């Protein structure tokens, strides 16, 4: 009867550093992956007296579901 510690917790939501551009809109970012400009927003409290430009480069959470075509497993690059 040999009991061992396994069971790991896998993370769900996560953030991507994005080279905001002077070039881009909140409206543009949100669908560019699959999100909406409040979430963004809200998500990193953005909302300021001033345009979000003055900020450099804003984070995207990215909301993947556990349900894959194929998983390739913990196999990393």
């Amino acid at each position: 009867g040999s009991s061992g510690s396994s069971g790991c917790s896998p993370v769900r939501e996560r953030r991507l550093e994005h080279q905001l551009e002077p070039g881009d809109t909140l409206a543009g970012l949100a669908l560019k992956y699959g999100v909406t400009m409040e979430q963004i927003k809200r998500a990193n409290r953005l909302y300021t007296n001033d345009s979000i430009f003055l900020k450099k480069t804003l984070y995207i959470p990215i909301l993947t579901e556990p349900r894959d075509l194929f998983n390739s497993g913990p196999s990393s690059g």
